[PDB]
């Protein structure tokens, strides 16, 4: 678990993301899709995309990015008390979307990359560590629901 001081560093860095949710969301998805191409194949909605230029021009992609980051931001602000908001996402991703837990690890690495590139010399190592912990908490809990259903993969 995180300490109050660590949760503060997490929510403080999330304030930068909320200033431009659509922007940070577009950068995250593209970094994920370009770095791990297998993840894009999981989206029937976006699989027609082939180049970064095409991904950059898609308004629908940004629309879903905002949907995703909005849901994530709501979870982080619960400071660990996310049981209710994590259940439906675990059910939908494990059984309907067929998303491996490993992909959750990928998306977590994409967030740290975006924050550093977009905020040069403004994303501290202390904050990076706090964000790491919050994301690992989220993952551990997700995997617990996945295992229950019979997935966890
Ligand atoms: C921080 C990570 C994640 C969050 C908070 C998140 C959140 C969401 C939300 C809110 C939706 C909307 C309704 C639903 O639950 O089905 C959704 C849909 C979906 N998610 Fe995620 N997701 C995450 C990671 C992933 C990853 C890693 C993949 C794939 C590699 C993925 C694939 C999908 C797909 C395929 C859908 C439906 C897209 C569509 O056709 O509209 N998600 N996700």
């Amino acid at each position: 678990v995180l300490s109050e001081g660590e949760w503060q560093l997490v929510l403080h860095v999330w304030a930068k993301v909320e200033a431009d949710v659509a922007g940070h969301g577009q950068d995250i998805l593209i970094r994920l899709f370009k770095s791990h191409p297998e993840t894009l194949e999981k989206f029937d909605r976006f699989k027609h995309l082939k180049t970064e230029a095409e991904m950059k021009a898609s308004e629908d992609l940004k629309k879903h990015g905002v949907t995703v980051l909005t849901a994530l931001g709501a979870i982080l602000k619960k400071k660990g008390h996310h049981e209710a908001e994590l259940k439906p996402l675990a059910q939908s991703h494990a059984t309907k979307h067929k998303i491996p837990i490993k992909y959750l690890e990928f998306i977590s690495e994409a967030i740290i990359h975006v924050l550093h590139s977009r905020h040069p010399g403004d994303f501290g190592a202390d904050a990076q560590g706090a964000m790491n912990k919050a994301l690992e908490l989220f993952r551990k809990d997700i995997a617990a629901k996945y295992k229950e259903l019979g997935y966890q993969g």
